[PDB]
Formats: C-alpha cells, sequence, structure tokens
C-alpha cells in the first residue's frame, strides 16, 4: 500500500472524539440499529458519504464572502454559467439546491418533451446505472428505471479498467424490447457510484451517445464525479496519456445533451447542484419553468449566492491534477491495505470510496437479510467508524412488484470525504475491519422493524435476527 | 416621518453604485422589460425581495463557521429541533432549503393523509391569502387555492388594525359549500404578505383554528414573517401589549398544527426553510418520507450544516424587540415621506414592505394590463431602484379557466431587506418615486411577449404597449 | 445639516446596547473618572477613537482568510510592497503592527542617523503638531518635539481652509535657532490630528520639503489620515479641482522622503501599520535592522500575513472619493446639527472628527482643570456615549520643566469610525450633547489620583474637585 | 518510528507547490543564501518556523468573528485577563503583539525597577537559555544575557528526560560572582528552544525559583512553549503520572513571579503575545506605563480583539492532552525516521521541531563558517524544504568583544506547524534529507557578504566558500 502525500496542508480543523464502547452500543440500539440514525457526536471517523462533507479551500471561502446573495441576476450565477461554457461547452445552466434537486427539475421535464408527439407510452430510462435518489425519481414520474452495467462490475475480485461501462448490447437491446419512443433519455453516471465508483471509458460513452442519437434519444450526464471519471481515464486510456483532465473533461461532455450534477462530490462543496444543458433552449426553458416552484428562482435554484461562488471556485479545483492523485491515491492506499488483509472489495478501487464485498465476508447473511448492513453495525461498534450499505437495502423493492430487487453486489461503503482525513485516518478504518476477521462467521442479519416505502434505507429501524 | 436608530451597528460593508441613465434602459430592453431579468451590476439599491438578501450577525457567521456538515445526525439539527421546541412548542422538524421546498414536503403529504379513507375528492386549501409559490403547490398538487382575506385589506388608505385578517364568514361558508372532508388543510399566512404584509391578529387566529378543529381540519402557519406579525399583535392586541415577543409567538402557534417557514425572511438568512409539526407524529413520519428523494436526508433537509447553524441563531435574533421596532420602523418610515407627499399606499405599512397603491397612481392602466409594473419599470430607469409587483402579474391565471385571476389589489412593492439599508437609502428611494408624479399619468401597460404556464412573473418577458 | 447616502450597503452587523444610568455611574467611578479605563459593555456608542475600529469590506475579510501566514516571504508582503510603490512612488516598505510601532522603527534610526555625522548634539522633531505617540516617542529618545501648527488653528470658530498648515515663518525661524544638524527630521502630519483632524495644502507641503530639502532635513509624511488629507485638497485647491485621489495623493509624498503609517485609520483595519521609505535604501537598511527586535521579521513586522492582506485592500478602499465623500459629510453633518444648536466645533469640522471647544463651553474650569474632560464624563454619565479628550490632560507635562505642557486648544473629540455608524447614530450623539446646555456652567474640573510620567491621559485615575 | 493519527479532521486546506530545481537555485541566489530572504512561493514544505504559521480550529475563526475591537475595555480583554487567573493564577495581564513585544515591555521595567535605591550597577539576566530576540532585549538595555542550560543538553544521542534544566551548579555560581543585586531576573525558558525544544523538569522549576526567592531575585517564565514543557513533566516524572495537563501548569507557574508569552506557539495563533504577572501590581502598573507607547492601550497591545478571542479559545486548545500527545507523537515520527535512517538528532526529540547536529553531520566545515546553514541550503536545494539554523550563526557575536560566540551546538532546526503537515509530510522531509548523505562531506562553509550587528541571522547575506 503506497501513501501519496497531500498538495496542499491544513488551514482549519475541527475536532473529533473516539466514544467509549458503551455509548455505541446504546447509541446505536437506540437508532434502531441503522447508522443513519445515529446522531454525529456517536460517530468518530463519519465514512457515510462523500456528498457534502469534503473540506473546502480557503479561496472557496474567500470566494462565499464576497458572494453576491441578489435575488436575481446575482454576479456569480453569470460566473456559474461561464464556468460551464469553459468545462463542458454547454451554455445553458440552472443552479440547483444538490443533485436530486438537479434531477427533480430535468427528469419531468423530458418526460414531458417525450411525450409531445404521443411518445413515452411506456417510459423508462436507461443508465449504466441509477443511484438511489435517481432512480427514485425516475420512478417517482411513472417510469422504469434500467441499469445495463457490464456484467464485468459484478465480478469483484476480477480487475478491468472500465467497470462502470455500459454494456452495449443490453443497450441496444433494450432499445430494440422498449422502442425509442419508450426510452424519455439515456442516464451515463460517471463515475458509476453503485458499481463501486468505477468508471465510463470515452469509447463506452461515445458508442452510447452514437447509439442514442441513432434513434434520437436524449443523453443525462450524472456528473456528480465527473471529475474523478475523467482522472480514471486519463489514467487508462492511453489516447489521453498526455491530455489534460480539463480536456478529458471537455471531450466526455461532447457525448452527453445536458448534465445534472451534484456538486457536494467533485467540486468539493457542502451543499449545491447544476442542471446545464448543450444547445436544446427548449428543454432549457421548460426545466426553468420548474425550477422556480421547486428549487427557487432561476439565477440562484435554491443556493444562497455564496454556495454558487463557492461551487465556481471548486468546479476549478476540483479538476486539479494533482489532487485528484492524491484523493483517488488515499482510497486506493485503504483498498490496498484491506486487500493486503485478505478482504475482499471491488478490485480496482474507484475515485470516492472502497467497497467491501460482504457476499464473500459473511456468507451466510442471505442478501435479503442485508449481510454489509450487518458487516457495518459491527464495524462501528468495534470502532466508531460509520459506514453505508450499498446493496439489498439501498435497492429497496420494485415499485411495480413489491418483492426485493435482485443485488447482484452487497457492498459495504466506506466513502471518503475530499481533503478531509489522512492516511493515518484510513490506517483506523483498515485496522478496525481488520479485527473483526475471526468475528464476520459470528454475524447475524436484519429484519425491518419499520420500513418507508421510497428510499427506505435512509430511515428503516431495524431488528437484529438473533 | 420619525427615524429610528440601529440598535446595533456595521460590522462589514458591501459596494453598491448607480450605474448610468443608458446602462438601465439598454439593460430593462435586454431584460424583457421585466426587472426580474436584471443583472445585479445594473441595480443601485435593489428593493425586489426581503428574502435571502438579509444582513446576518456576527453571531451568525461565527456559528456557519463550527456548523457540522454531518450527513446525518448534525449538531445543528437537534439544536433547530430543540428551538422550535422552545419558540412554537412543536415535538417535531424537517429542514428545507427554503420556504417552497417546505411546502412541497407537506401539502402533497396532507393531500394524501386527507384521501386516505376515500374522501378529498374535490381537494382544496383556504387561506388569508396564499402567496405565489404556495397557491403554486397547491395547484400542482390538483388543489384549489382559496384566498379569504378580509374586505378591510382592499381600502388601501383606510387605518385598520389586522388587514391580514381571515374573513371569518367566508371561512364558514366555504367549509359549508366544499365540505370539511375537501379542505385538506387551512394556510394562516403570518404577517399575510399578499394584502401587504399585514398582521393577523391573535383572536383571529384563535377563531380560524377553533372553527377547523370543530371540523377536524389541519392547519398550517405560513411562518415566513411571522416575527413581524408577533410584533404587530404587541402593538395593537391591548391582550399582549405587556408580554414578550416568544410569548406572543407561544400563543400564535397554540393555534396551529404545524408550519411551513421560509428561513429567508424573518430568522434572518439568506437560505434556508423548515417544516415544524405540533404533535401528529404519523404527519411528521409521511413528511420525512417525501423529505428524502425532494430535499435530502432527514437531518439537513438541503442545507449545509452551516446554514442549520445560522437558523438557530437567526431564529432567536429575529424576536428581538428592539431589532424588530427599528426593521418596521424603518418600513413606516419609507411609507409615512411617500403618504406624506401625496403617493397612495396600503396604510398602515407592513413590517417587511411599502405597498405602492398604483391603481390610485396610474387608473389609465387596465388590471390586465399590469399598472404597477408600468410603475416600477418607470422607476427603475429614473434611480437604478428595482421593485417587485403584486397584482394581476403575479396573481397569474386560474388553472381551470385558464384566465386572468381578479385582482382586488395593484401594489408595487418596495421591498426591504432586514438590516441592509439605512434610513439615507430610505431617503433616496422615496425622492426617485417622488420626482415621477408628474410622469404617472403617461404611463401606460405591458402585454406578454413570452408567457410561462405557472408563476409567470418570474422569467415572463413584456412588451410595453405604445 | 446635509446627511450624505451611504456608498455601500450593511453586510454583516454587530449588536450595541445601552447601560443604565446606575450601570454609568458605577462604572464611570470604578474606572476612576476616566472613560479610558470603561469596559466595553458599560458602553452605547464608542467615540473614544477611529482607531482600529472600523468596518471592513466583505473583499477585506475574503483577503485575510486567504492570507498568506508564511514567516517570511508572504505573498502580501510583496502585494503590500507594490501597492505602497503605486500609491506613493515609495520603493522601500517595512510593515509594522501598528503606528506606533512604525514610528518606533523609523524615528530612533533617524536620531542614530543624524548623530552618526556629528550632528544632532541638542537634537529636535518639527512637526504641524506631533500627536501623542508621536511626540512621546521623540521625547523618550532624548529630543524636543516642536509643534508649530498655524495659530489660524487656534481661531475654532474663524474659518480656514488648511488649519493643519505648518508656519513657514516659524519653520524657518526654529531651522535658524537650533541649525539643520540638530533637527533629526520634520514630520508632517496630514491631517493634523491635533488641530481637529485640519488638512495641510498642497502647496504647504510643497513649501516645507524644498526648504528641507535646502538644509538636508529628513522629511517624514505621518500619515494615518492621508486619504482624508487628500480629500480636502481636491475639495478647496483650485488646482486639483479636476484631480484623482491618487493623483493627489501621488503628489503629496513627492513632499517626504519617508511616511510612518498608522493603517487602523483611513486603510479601513482594525490593526497594522507601514514604514515606506521613497528611495534612502541605507534608512531603510538601518529601519529594518530595529523591526527585528522591536516588531517582528521585515516581512511582517508584527502582523499577521492576513493583516498585511488586509491592508492592501484597504489601502485601494480609503482612497476611492464616493467613499471619502460619504465618511467626512458624515462627520460635517454631526458638525452642523452641533453648530445649529450653538455648540462650538473646531470649525470647518475635520475628516475624522468633530471637536467641541470645550474653552468656550465651559470657561469655568481652568484648562489645568481639564474642562473637555468634564464635558467628556457629563456626556458619557447622560447618554452612554464615549468621547475623548484632546487638550491639556493629551498634553501631558513637558519632560524639561515637568510642569504643564501650554495647550492652546481645550477640545472634546467626538471621534467617528468609518463605516460604523449611521446619520441616526449622529442624531443621538448631537441630541446628547444639546441636551446639556443648562448643566455646562456647573461642571467641574478633576484632579489627578494617579499620573503616569508618559502618556498620562490613557491610565490616569481622577478625581472630581469639590 | 510510531504515526500517531490526528484528534481532529481537515476543514480547511491551503495549497501548496514544489518548485521547480531551476526556480530555487535562482531564489536562492537572490536571497544572499539566506533562506529567510527566500519568498514563500519557492518553499514547498516551510519548516523555517513553528512560530505564527499554525492551523487554528474552527472555534477559533468563530472567536475572531465576534471579537470585540473597541479599543478601550473590549469583552475579550476581560475573558483573556480570567484565563491567565484560571491557567497560572496570575492576577495581572498586560496583552502584546508577539513574544518579542511582551519582553520589550517587561525586561525594561524590571531593570528600572531593580536599580532603585542605586543597586543593579552591573545588570545581568541569567536563564537556561535565552533564546535569539530574547537575549537582543536584554543586551539592548545594557545587560548581560547568562545563559546556563545542562550539560546533558551538549551530548545529543544520550537521551535524558530534562535537557532544558538550569544548571543549578552554575546559577548559584553565577549569582555568586555578579551579586543578588546586579541580577535583574531569571528567565526559565518552557520548553528551552535553544537545548533543542527540550523540557524543564517541575523539580528543577522549583529548586530554581526557591533559590532566586532566597536572593529575592525576580523569576520570568519565557513561556512561548509552555505547554509541551508540560505534557513532558506529565510524560516523565512520576510525580505526575495522573495529574491533568492544567495541573502541571498551575503548578509550573507557583515558581515565577510573571511570564513573557509568544502566543504564536502553545496557543495556536498567526500572531499575539502576553505578559502575565502574580500579584505585583508595581511591576504591573510599570509595565502598563510601557506598554501604552510601544504596543498600543493596555487592554489590547497592540492586537485586534479578533486575536485576544483567538488566543482566549487556543490557550485552552493548546493544554488539551490529546492534541499534545499528537502533536509531540509527530516530531518524534520525524526524528525516529531520521535516526533510524543514522541521521544524529538531539535525542530525545523536544516538543516542536527535530534538531540535527550538524556538528556531526558535516565535520569538514567548522563553527565560523556555519555547518548547519550548508546543510540548509543543500536541502532547499535537493527538496524545496526550508529549515533554519540554530548554532554560530544564530547565536551572533558578544556585545563585549565583538567576536563570534562560543557554539555548543550546531543544530538544522526542522519546525513543525502545530496541526498543520500531515505524517506524509514528515516523509518527504525525511527521504529528502536521507537523500543527502552521499553529499554531506562535500559540503562547504559560508562566509558574510553583508552583516547587521544585531540579530543578524534574519537578513545577513552569505557567500559559499568555494
Ligand atoms: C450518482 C449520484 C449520486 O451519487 C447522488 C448522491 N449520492 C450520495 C448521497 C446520498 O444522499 C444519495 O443520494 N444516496 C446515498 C446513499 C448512501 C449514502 C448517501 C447517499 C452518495 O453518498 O453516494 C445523487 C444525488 O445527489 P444529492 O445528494 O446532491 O441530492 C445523484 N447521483
Ligand atoms: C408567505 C410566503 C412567502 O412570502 C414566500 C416567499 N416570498 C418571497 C420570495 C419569492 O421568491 C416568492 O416566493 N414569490 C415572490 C414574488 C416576488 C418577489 C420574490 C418572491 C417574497 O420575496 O415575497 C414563500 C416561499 O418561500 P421561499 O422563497 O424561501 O421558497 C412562502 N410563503
Ligand atoms: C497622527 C497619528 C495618530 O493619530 C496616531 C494615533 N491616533 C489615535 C490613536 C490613539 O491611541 C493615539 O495614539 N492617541 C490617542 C488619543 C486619544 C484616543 C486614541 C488615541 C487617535 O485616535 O487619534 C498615531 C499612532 O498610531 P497607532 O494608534 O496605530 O499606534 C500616529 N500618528
Ligand atoms: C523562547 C522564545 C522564542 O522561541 C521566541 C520566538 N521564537 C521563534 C521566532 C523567531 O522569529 C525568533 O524570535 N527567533 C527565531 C529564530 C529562527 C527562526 C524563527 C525565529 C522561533 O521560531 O523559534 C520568542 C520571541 O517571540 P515572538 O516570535 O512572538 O516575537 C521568545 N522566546
Ligand atoms: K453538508
Ligand atoms: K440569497
Ligand atoms: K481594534
Ligand atoms: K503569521
Amino acid at each position: 500500500a503506497k501513501r501519496i502525500v497531500e498538495p496542499f496542508r491544513i488551514k482549519m480543523v475541527e475536532k473529533i472524539r473516539v466514544p467509549s464502547r458503551e455509548e455505541r452500543e446504546a447509541a446505536l440500539k437506540e437508532a434502531g440499529y441503522n447508522p443513519f440514525l445515529l446522531p454525529s457526536s456517536a460517530v468518530y471517523i463519519d465514512l457515510l458519504t462523500d456528498s457534502g462533507t469534503n473540506a473546502m479551500s480557503d479561496h472557496q471561502w474567500a470566494a462565499m464572502i464576497t458572494g453576491d446573495e441578489a435575488y436575481a441576476g446575482s454576479r456569480n450565477y453569470y460566473d456559474l454559467k461561464d464556468k460551464a461554457k469553459e468545462l463542458f461547452n454547454y451554455d445553458y445552466i440552472i443552479p440547483a439546491h444538490q443533485g436530486r434537486g438537479a434531477e427533480n427539475i430535468l427528469f419531468p421535464v423530458l418526460l414531458k418533451y417525450k411525450q409531445k408527439e404521443g411518445k413515452a407510452k411506456n417510459p423508462v430510462f436507461i443508465s449504466n446505472f441509477h443511484f438511489d435518489t435517481t432512480a427514485a425519481h425516475v420512478e417517482l414520474n411513472g417510469c422504469k428505471a434500467i441499469n445495463i452495467v457490464t456484467e464485468k462490475a459484478f465480478d469483484s475480485e476480477t480487475y478491468d479498467d472500465w467497470k462502470g461501462d455500459f454494456d452495449i448490447k443490453k443497450l441496444k437491446e433494450n432499445i430494440a424490447q422498449h422502442g425509442a419512443d419508450n426510452i424519455v433519455a439515456i442516464v451515463s453516471t460517471v463515475t458509476c457510484n453503485s458499481a463501486g465508483g468505477q468508471p465510463v471509458s470515452m469509447s463506452n460513452l461515445k458508442e452510447v451517445y452514437e447509439i442514442a442519437k441513432q434513434h434520437g434519444i436524449f443523453v443525462v450526464m450524472d456528473s456528480a464525479r465527473f471529475c474523478e471519471n475523467a482522472y480514471f481515464i486519463k489514467a487508462r486510456d492511453p489516447k489521453y496519456k498526455n491530455a489534460t483532465i480539463k480536456e478529458v473533461i471537455f471531450d466526455m461532455y461532447k457525448y452527453a445533451d445536458a448534465l445534472t450534477m451534484s456538486a457536494k462530490k467533485d467540486p468539493l462543496l457542502n451543499i449545491g447542484g447544476l442542471v446545464a444543458i448543450r444547445d436544446n433552449e427548449e428543454i432549457f426553458t421548460l426545466a426553468r419553468q420548474r425550477c422556480v416552484p421547486m428549487e427557487g428562482f432561476v439565477t440562484y435554484g435554491g443556493l444562497a449566492g455564496r454556495d454558487m461562488a463557492a461551487m465556481v471556485q471548486g468546479l476549478e479545483e476540483g479538476t486539479e491534477e494533482e489532487y485528484l492523485h492524491y484523493r483517488i491515491g488515499q482510497v486506493k492506499y485503504l483498498g490496498d491495505r484491506l486487500r493486503e488483509a485478505g478482504i475482499p472489495i471491488q478490485y480496482p478501487t474507484g475515485g470516492h470510496a472502497v467497497f467491501v464485498d460482504c457476499k464473500k465476508l459473511v456468507p451466510q447473511i442471505p442478501g435479503d437479510q442485508f449481510p454489509a448492513q450487518a458487516v457495518i453495525n459491527a464495524l462501528y461498534l468495534e470502532s466508531g467508524v460509520r459506514a453505508v450499505e450499498i446493496g439489498s437495502f439501498l435497492l429497496g423493492r420494485d415499485p411495480a412488484t413489491g418483492e426485493q430487487k435482485h443485488a447482484d453486489m452487497e457492498f459495504m461503503r466506506l466513502t471518503i470525504a475530499r481533503r478531509v482525513y489522512t492516511n493515518d485516518h484510513m490506517d483506523y478504518i483498515a485496522d478496525a475491519l481488520i479485527g473483526l476477521k475471526e468475528k464476520f462467521a459470528t454475524l447475524k442479519g436484519l429484519e425491518f422493524e419499520y420500513e418507508p416505502p421510497v428510499l427506505r434505507h435512509f430511515t428503516a429501524r431495524l431488528k437484529p435476527i438473533e
């Protein structure tokens, strides 16, 4: 395992503490064995998400201080519009308060646009993988969320350069089965969070856009982690070995028509989202009409002006190759430390997190009893580290069936916030999980005490099966 | 006209400038003669809204700096929960990214809950007045937005203590005509923004709640400007003459079952909203379930932790009577200067803005030609001051009939942000509008070039009728 | 009295509070009848000084948080160096923690340089007027501080354009009485703080520099309030009517060899000082060697990097004419309010304060009993406003005689911080002093209880004479 | 080598870059071969000092935002006075702008206080080791700075618990040779910066103070790194095995009569100093009288109010044992890395820096040619890391004879700012120095091209002896 040095130094700190063992068992029982319902004071190292937990730079905080809080026509809206034209070559922007606000603006608009000519009678969205809020909005509007990631992603131990690729054969077959008139949009998620933060090659993005253009289908790039995807393209595609990250990004977005971005990820923010549209003014105008009731006025979209200002600076900082090398290198370090102790992970590691394969760690727990969540409650009670489940729990139920959606992967996600923790924090995380090696076969399983009908893993209360 | 000194001193300033005459004219031509589409660099003193443009305290900024950005269980969430129990005596909270986000959480939940037993086939909301995003969410869910403000609000120059009161006769008549089973909720807006920021009395709120309780109708307090309402109750109600502001607030919220609040108004913020529920845990649970896909996890709701921290501090400062006396006194000063120079305004002034009655200022322009937007565009080209219209433009159209909603009031709103402008800024505003007295009769209305189907006045472009 | 509108708006506030009469009488008795020993919590509007109490912009705060805290070679040091070459055309800078730190760097070095040549056997400094720490440092190094302001500054109610001017006749007479070999340096104080913040004309600056260069006499421009001086030269000298503020400043500093600046005044800071030398690399090197033991390393000189960062931005903002017009106009507004009620002041008012002539207000109290302090303790006890004395109390004793220095002016200084208070605060201040007209003839002098031998007026405790 | 994890996480970052070898060589040549004259833009990792380069907490920044900037009686001044009563049991404080500002306040006052009644005719100060600026102020006031560190500090490789102790025998010898009447004060530097940041035992401080009280000698605690001293006492003295850090600090300061503190070190600040006095109100009053002309008014002392607020919070954080364990453990980690590779260091490592024994590393260079400054310049050209010399160069010359002061030590100080660099930065520094093994013997010393007479090493320009 190779440690990489920060291409920065620390300017401001916040204290963390280790709760006692007795505090963690009391708090986890009060939280219904769902770590989402734990207070942050009961958590030591928080690995629940990399969304909104990143450490900003001094330049970002300065941008916030001079941010323009005007209600209409803020100076930072025009800055954000210029930055999107620079990075993606897109001509239209609509800020949003975060990623699921961006999707709530754009996806209902695309569905109504597809219905203008009586089409979308049985509407579907096709993605390499819809993450949980993305699929939830697809389903909220009466559509089906179809995931066609390459089957290589389901083989954890088997290395592959692009475990986030669309299955091209499945794309053409889904287009054939449903019909181009039923596919409201194709959503390319970069990186593929559900596959393990695994990247999509430039050729896969290029071929998906060509097949979608052949059939007149709209393509949306889910751009939460597009810089980490761009970094992997430069690292693994020989064509881009000598290109800059901004050149990789600029070629990526030639293969989409619009983007929904959670700026709480690669732009290194605590809050923020973005819609951008390449050149379709009619879809832009319709998306603006929905932004107003749902998010806010079209030049702030539910964000304070200081946050747009921080987004303009974060969009720049998130593309710096030397930061990307350290960030993804750090995730790789935690992964190599866990692999060297024989703990199975999605190999190679992605950009933002290490995903532990809990199918292999605890095969006595059937997927419907959430094996990964068993390892999570175990890791927390042992160490004070809080992680999240990316498996049957998060996947929830089929809105049409009512039964469990089939899980091909049962991951425990060690999500790493950007510029927040050091490799010494990583050593605590790795050593903590490694210490449970003689206790995995003892882990039990979980059953619902209260289950929400949508996005159940966020607030469901669980009961141990013992 | 009585000037009231600031109960604070300035700690940080932000530069503003007067753009030239030819810059403003080109800008308004560029903005489709809609001030909303102007850039802030074309605006000198910005009176477009009191929402999100407030100036925070050093204590608020300090609270942001120690804000807890944790994804789940933020320390500042529990502070906000405690704060809402202190102010309102309400047991459950859900943060939202702003007011319309909070309405999107609760209003669809109340509609579904009311229909749980096959009832509410013709669902309606009843309010003294729904503001535009409030009525928009009522109508986006397929309900009718009924407004029954007191007739005394329609008599601008005639003083009345409570121009935001419900029409108790129209309330009982509407419960009879529609049936309690079709009334999803009664929404008490404090202060009544549409009537001119005019207050609702305690006994009016008390009687509406008791009427609703008799028929089992859920009551929501739209609480954007609830402190300004509490101040007026203390000033004008002899029952609360010797009571604290917080004692008045505690009583107000005995006459509701929940609130939706835009924290960008009286809590002195640049972003933020809040849902609070008194004691119905079932409504709270369903509202949580809708918060996750639309806004964020239930302990931040689309806000950074720093913004929840500011809200806890802002909720305290906004109740300070010394600040409230100065704030509402600054609004009263601006209106008195105009009223003394013969300019018709909603008398008495509201808490957050002076409302110039343009029907009596420009009688030549019919209501359907938006008489107040003529006065606003005239004021802007003259002084670099940008105002907003509250009349037929903002009312929009009846969604079922598709035609202009009848406007009883044609206001130009000079909206004053909290703790941002001095009384010398107020003198600049007043002198500008006074200098246009010889040109009012020459102004003409404006027709539509581009009209959105919902919330038109935000992005619509206008053609001045020559 | 004419109110001038702020060329900015408020971005952050700080709460102020009126202490009860009981709190003020107890506090002033506890403070030894010296308001300097009062706590800030016992003060309402603080008019003690305009030094270090100014409100910064959002740009200054933004500069601070990206400030470079490096011990040596901070990026902001070079920004500060370039700024002084832009503004003053000076080629060397040495930061200092504030004004008296800058004098301590340069004045002892000026004395040693003159002595290295066998001169300064009976050394003296000559100024239009040394302020108290300036005069104290000259005296601390064994020199006499001679003040030769124009006698027109002693006729307070008689208008004059340049009540800070040197007396060219006294300058020539002192050069002949002492000899150029005894004059260590001439210090030009702009604006002349002791004369009432009154300006020095360009031609007066030009004549003094030419007289000194004739005799090989080093000229230091004491520059705490150089921007306010530049404003008065543009306002009152026909040669500079169409010049910019920076063109006026650039000419001002052709008439000095160096400057000592308290940046806590016109550069709008809460801390900070500056030494800048025109082209004498020898004086620079000697001053660097004294900076190290007394202030810090030569590239920060007792300032954090963030404060040097705020100085680069504040230096620019301090020169802006629209700001200088409002600030100086606010001082005049307070003066005209007091004048219109018959209160005698140094007329015209200076750039940073209104100086109430207590020699004309309480003639029953002899100057040796500090009549201005009598008016001050009375104003504070009546209203919570804290002012400061500028007369025999501040003048102190002559080091040679040990007796009271002859005072030609007894002033109560109502010192106004920049961008902190509004004209409504000015109204409260004026109304408070006006309310004392009947009690002036009954006020009583003060006697020393404890008297420091240097700068007594800061920490001395006084007894009201019975 | 044992890595200790941070008891905090990163909240804000500042970018750092590695300059090209081309830039570095030009930068050092431009800087007269003195790294002090390097711009920070030519430095990668800056180990020049731990003074004022630390990283503050979010609580410290929040304290700055609400700092009270009042000129007299700032709320933060009283919080500081209370904090010093809490920590040290001292009744009087005077804030100072940094460490040498505190020395300039107190050392002249101690000299004049001792010279009452015509004694102290040959004044001396005695310390375990006066640091450079401390000895400079002793000598600037015409005194001798006698340094009597224990002989065990001169054996770098041989471990000792208390290498900063006073040589008690030499203290008694110097009291007899000079007489108790000529000793102005004994200065107890904790930790002993010159000995390598090495601690002073509690029994050493006790016996020094008791000996001083027998002779009526005043004792000043130089307190820049007093928390790091307090940690070592608890780590190494069995009597304080179960004591809190605050109990150790409270005991340490029973053995002084006053302190001079550079709050730029253990209080975790970027600027700030402090004088505190146990109970001598006469010294307090005399020291205040000097504070006013030299630093500023007594309640701020050349600091902004925000900086006093940060000091109140830093004085608490700097005592936290869990932070001290990490901080000193990190310095120890860098030392072990060097020691394991054969690099001679002062063993054991002290609190704030690794001191490399260059008397053993480059034996071919004599002390007159500054061997450590050749290793420093070589390390900078090799890697971009900037360190500082603590040997013959910093030692300077004897004021009485004018020749090089005899140096027992030739240290290259790798100085570690607090909470700024991760252990992966420590690895970079380590490998960079280890890679210079085959070049040490090849280096040669330096000679003066420009030498200042006071504190020469800050601004001297050197020439490499070829
Ligand atoms: C690819 C994509 C996302 O990964 C994505 C957000 N992912 C998150 C944040 C999140 O709350 C979530 O949504 N699900 C989930 C599951 C477990 C923990 C935390 C979370 C994440 O931690 O992986 C969004 C939504 O953006 P948004 O949060 O700004 O509204 C859209 N697209
Ligand atoms: C009583 C109530 C509100 O007054 C209210 C908001 N009022 C606003 C903000 C607003 O954008 C708007 O909505 N319409 C409108 C019309 C003209 C200018 C600006 C605006 C206002 O300035 O008048 C909300 C929604 O809150 P939200 O903005 O945080 O989402 C809910 N209830
Ligand atoms: C022309 C000039 C100055 O006016 C000046 C400072 N003036 C001050 C600040 C001051 O503390 C003071 O010194 N005396 C005094 C008397 C009453 C109240 C407050 C004060 C002021 O309020 O007028 C300096 C010193 O600079 P410094 O404060 O940064 O050290 C040098 N030159
Ligand atoms: C024990 C003690 C100190 O160590 C101490 C300061 N030490 C510093 C800062 C310093 O500039 C220095 O003075 N010499 C020196 C030598 C090399 C690099 C940097 C420096 C340090 O990095 O070691 C002070 C003075 O305090 P001050 O800096 O706030 O004025 C007093 N006592
Ligand atoms: K967050
Ligand atoms: K805003
Ligand atoms: K200050
Ligand atoms: K610093």
